[PDB]
């Protein structure tokens, strides 16, 4: 699109892109929450 907006994930050493929020949002929320499954 015109604007695609990478979303650049802000994590230390992995900094993942993705195309939505979406994939952003469940990727920074098991970084954040390392607590999760423990």
């Amino acid at each position: 699109m015109s604007d695609d907006k990478p979303f650049l994930c802000t994590a230390p050493g992995c900094g993942q892109r993705f195309t939505n929020e979406d994939h952003l949002a469940v990727h920074k929320h098991k970084h954040e929450m390392t607590l999760k499954f423990g």
